[PDB]
């Protein structure tokens, strides 16, 4: 693998220390106490929170005198460290929340045995260590900050003591770091966070300078290459959600005492998390990732300055404290933790002092639809409205493989409709990276919604290039983009030569914003077989031919509701029932039935119409028009027909009331047959029952909505030359102006149609008078 070529982001390696160490600084300084011994009275949440830490059995559990040898289990070695570093840290806040006695005592005693026993006797590069850098990595904050808080009030001796035990952890962490991680994911980058932190509490140690300059760079050598400049983390939500265990508090802890803010640098893998949840806050289980919150609410306090594209006014903050409290909490209930980390943690302490009870929840108000090109996902949304069946949500998967925790997920799909999630990714595991099942089935290319060649998956052109998008298009009435992935291309594990070489080019369409279309292009340079796969997620799957509906129940997951599917061409493919695992969270594991639709061709077309419907909600009539070189057919739900048509080539066919030689075209009628929504993928014309509706002397790729008389709407995907564009105008009627972000543009009227030359796409408005 290489780890250097992908678009990731790094700040500076330069170690800024202050001149003296000042405890506390960590989180706060001593004239902050009062402050924060108050702040219980804030609101619900602050209650709730010191409500947790004020009755932590780490408060009264007996400190254990047995010391594990190294020949103990690895769970007892990795609890003994976890609560004698939890021990210090929870006593260690509440002597400065209560002056208690005890709790000084105790976080005095816990942090003189910090690292006893068998520790450096034992070898973290051994697979399941009790003292794997993960762990220790918050053991070493969980000591680190009970050390900051219980300073100064230690004796000489005891600090000396207590100096000597996180100076020695910090040495072994700096000497080892690239041994014990030697690929840069999440085993490099959290010690590296644990080091930072040490590094930052003994400030004034000779060696303070050398252990934060590697904790930098080796954080750096995994923002690099596992992040992506857009804020995406390529080892999925789980591991990003696990990183951020040791990343927030590091962050916090360079601020706050050397002064060097990376917040503004770390700003996107933030926004990452808002722009990819879906209708109850869960990112994906994409990747070897369950469903996961993102615990935004706190880094919100760092943010009050921050501009966002989620809003069209309200800063940064004010949408990640949203987008944290608007989110489904159940399937963390009753315990509550999703860290990855609840033996090790002190999330209720790190809680408490990083949220901010003054920062307004602001649903964000801009276009659900979110592009993400760096990175290579898209989001198709109605809406931001938090657990509202009415939301639709698409995630559009299509980023470059890193060689951590992948899956073959190329140019696949996920859906969350009717508050239920619905067409599926299969998963992580069962429970754990190591069950065969994650080889023989979660991370295979057949548990996704994708399309293989000969069984081979979709992949990246070269190692570390996002698939390329185009034709991304964002309005009230219809959104667009399609991918590109080869056959014969970059994956891991590492495949050189291939018997054939081919493509896919998926194209997602987001019909009313009520359901999708998925319109596949596949080019091959000989004969092979094409398996398209469809999941539809924890639901009983029913139907024959080319249709496939699944019914869901009310569980952990969401409410009843159900998911039909149409496949195109119905004639020229087969339709094969299978079952498969699909699992959201650990242990939760079952299987479903799942379609798998085959072709044997070498430049074809699939066509999937996707909608999500509530429990008692019609069936909508769809009806497969297909031929020789045209997929597509027709969709009537909620008295409308929409028409689909996808070809190979820019050829004058017809499909239904269609007639366009674009590679692509969707249109919506209303209740009374009349057009009212229409886009075209590289077209030069369009009529509609014969009727012309435009012409372009050059492909254009665009999306309009025609139904205001007094104004055509819509937009028009990015150009590469300048295209002469011809609409025709509602009959009688003149045109005033036209707008294309938001600059007029010259326009002239010819045998009543809007003539312009556009140079640039963008948003268009066609004004009209009487
Ligand atoms: C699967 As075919 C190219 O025979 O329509
Ligand atoms: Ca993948
Ligand atoms: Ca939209
Ligand atoms: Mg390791
Ligand atoms: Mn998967």
């Amino acid at each position: 693998a290489n780890y250097e070529t992908y678009d990731g982001f790094k700040v500076s390696e330069e170690p800024v220390l202050p001149e003296k160490e000042v405890h506390p600084s960590l989180w706060f300084t001593k004239s902050d106490i009062q402050k924060i011994k108050e702040k219980k009275n804030e609101d619900s949440f602050t209650a709730e929170l010191w409500e947790e830490i004020s009755n932590s059995p780490y408060l009264t559990m007996e400190i254990p005198t047995d010391i594990p040898s190294a020949t103990d289990s690895d769970t007892d070695i990795h609890k003994y460290y976890g609560n004698m570093s939890r021990i210090a840290k929870y006593n260690a806040f509440m002597y400065l929340m209560t002056g208690k006695s005890e709790y000084r005592l105790r976080a005095t005693e816990a942090l003189k045995r910090a690292f006893d026993g068998p520790i450096y006797e034992m070898d973290p590069t051994v697979s399941g260590s009790g003292v794997d850098e993960i762990y220790r990595a918050v053991w070493a904050q969980n000591f680190a900050t009970a050390y900051d808080w219980i300073q100064p009030y230690l004796s000489d001796e005891d600090d000396e003591i207590i100096r000597e035990r996180l100076a020695k952890e910090a040495q072994v962490v700096y000497e080892n770091l690239y041994t014990w991680g030697p690929r840069p994911h999440n085993h490099l980058s959290k010690p590296a966070w644990g080091l930072g932190t040490l590094a930052l509490t003994l400030s004034d140690h000779p060696d303070a300078s050398k252990w934060l300059n590697r904790a930098l760079e080796a954080a750096n050598t995994n923002t690099l290459y596992f992040f992506n400049k857009d804020g995406h983390y390529r080892e999925g939500a789980h591991y990003y959600v696990y990183s951020l265990v040791n990343l927030i508090p590091f962050l916090y802890h360079y601020k706050n005492v050397s002064g060097v803010n990376y917040f503004p640098e770390y700003k996107n893998i933030f926004e990452w998390a808002v722009k990819i949840r879906n209708g109850r806050g869960w990112m994906p289980n994409v990747e070897d990732s369950w469903i996961k919150p993102a615990p935004t609410h706190m880094v919100a306090s760092q943010y009050k300055d921050t501009d966002t594209d989620l809003h069209s006014t309200a800063k940064l903050a004010n949408i990640l404290q949203w987008s944290y409290f608007n989110t489904d909490f159940r399937p963390w209930e009753p315990d509550g933790s999703y860290t990855g980390a609840s033996y090790d943690d002190t999330w209720d302490i790190d809680q408490y002092l990083t949220y901010d009870s003054t920062i307004e929840q602001i649903k964000p108000d801009v276009s659900g639809t979110v592009f993400m090109n760096n990175s290579g996902q898209t989001v198709f949304r109605s809406d931001w409205n938090f657990n509202n069946p009415n939301s639709r949500y698409l995630l559009f998967q299509g980023v470059a493989e890193a060689d951590n925790h992948y899956h073959y997920d190329h140019l696949s799909f996920i859906i969350h409709a009717e508050n239920q999630m619905m067409a599926s990714d299969s998963g992580y595991s069962r429970n754990s990276y190591g069950e065969g099942i994650r080889t023989s089935w979660y991370l295979t290319a057949e548990a996704h919604n994708v399309i293989t060649a000969n069984g081979e998956h979709p992949k990246d052109v070269s190692e570390n290039t996002t698939p390329v998008s185009r034709y991304d298009m964002d309005t009230d009435f219809f959104d667009f983009q399609e991918k590109e992935a080869v056959y014969d291309g970059f994956t891991f594990p590492e495949k050189n030569s291939y018997d054939f070489s081919g493509k896919q080019i998926r194209a997602i369409g987001f019909p009313r914003q009520d359901y999708f279309v998925v319109a596949d292009q596949l080019f091959s340079d000989k004969e092979v077989q094409y398996d398209l796969y469809l999941h539809g997620g924890r639901g009983e799957m029913s139907g024959e031919g080319n249709y496939r509906l699944w019914t869901y129940e009310d569980d952990r997951y969401g409410q009843e509701a159900k998911m039909a599917a149409w496949v195109f061409p119905s004639k020229e493919s087969i339709f094969i029932d299978k079952e498969g695992e699909v699992n959201y969270e650990a242990g939760a594991f079952n299987s479903y039935g799942y379609l798998n639709a085959r072709q044997i061709a070498k430049d074809t077309m699939f066509m999937q119409i996707i909608v999500p419907l509530s429990k008692y909600a019609d069936i909508p009539e769809v009806v497969d028009l297909s031929t020789d070189d045209v997929v597509g057919g027709t969709v009537v739900k909620d008295n409308e027909k929409d028409t689909f048509m996808q070809q190979l080539n820019n050829a004058e066919n017809s499909l239904g009331d269609i007639t366009t030689d674009a590679t692509f075209a969707y249109t919506n009628e209303n209740s009374n047959n009349e057009l009212q929504h229409f886009s075209v993928r590289q077209g030069t014309s369009l009529d509609y029952k014969g009727e012309n509706i435009f012409v372009s002397n050059k492909p254009i790729t665009f999306a309009l909505d025609i139904s205001d008389e007094t104004q055509y709407k819509g937009t028009i995907a990015a150009l590469n030359e300048t295209v002469e564009l011809r609409v025709k105008n509602p009959v009688g009627v003149p045109t005033e102006s036209v707008v294309v972000n938001g600059e007029n543009i010259e326009f002239s009227v010819e045998d009543g149609y809007t003539v312009i030359q556009v140079a640039e796409g963008g948003d268009i408005n066609i004004n009209f008078g009487e």
